[PDB]
């Protein structure tokens, strides 16, 4: 059968940014981290298995990969070295991550948008927008 996330399967190449060094900035990312991460060009390869659906990012800067049910929280160390507590659920077509540490919060949402996977991330007032294409 048909799901919601099918659309979001596959293998990902980064195609474009926008304002992620400002993103990494306003979450606290120092210096010499945020200019090796925005040199990267990662794959992101989604895959499900069941319930289970499995995100998985690869660049020369970091592999990481997170395994998720959606809507339960879940413990997430990120790229960039932050403990977080972590929900992703389906907002319509939308996959929304929320990550929660030391009082704040992060939202990351992954679209579908033509042929593009596009990912929304926000911090406080800050938005960066990054664009993958088929891989």
């Amino acid at each position: 059968g048909s799901h919601m996330c099918d659309a979001f399967v596959g293998t990902w190449k980064l195609v474009s940014s926008e304002n992620f060094d400002d993103y990494m900035k306003e979450v606290g990312v120092g210096f010499a981290t945020r200019k090796v991460a925005g040199m990267a060009k990662p794959n992101m390869i989604i895959s499900v298995n069941g319930d289970v659906i499995t995100i998985k990012s690869e660049s020369t800067f970091k592999n990481t990969e997170i395994s998720f049910i959606l809507g339960q929280e879940f413990d997430e160390v990120t790229a960039d070295d932050r403990k977080v507590k972590s929900t992703i659920t389906l907002d319509g077509g939308v996959l929304v991550h929320v990550q929660k540490w030391d009082g704040k919060s992060t939202t990351i949402k992954r679209k579908r948008e033509d042929d593009k996977l596009v990912v929304e991330c926000v911090m406080k007032g800050v938005t960066s927008t990054r664009v993958y294409e088929r891989a």
